[PDB]
């Protein structure tokens, strides 16, 4: 599956550039890692990914 991967608190990732999200995504077994809208978003995630669905979670 694909969405935003988020953090320990489960906020989505900040991310800064493709090649930084690239790298995280692969790791997560995705294949679409980019950096849209200051959110990371790995394309291909694991079914049990721990990713948001929207474009904006509940940080503090």
């Amino acid at each position: 599956k694909d969405g935003y991967p988020v953090d320990s608190k489960g906020c989505k990732l900040s991310c800064v550039a493709n090649n930084y999200c690239d790298n995280q995504c692969k790791m997560k077994k995705a294949s679409g890692g980019h950096c849209y809208a200051m959110s990371c978003y790995c394309e291909g995630l694991p079914e049990n990914a721990k990713v948001s669905d929207s474009a904006t979670n509940i940080c503090g």
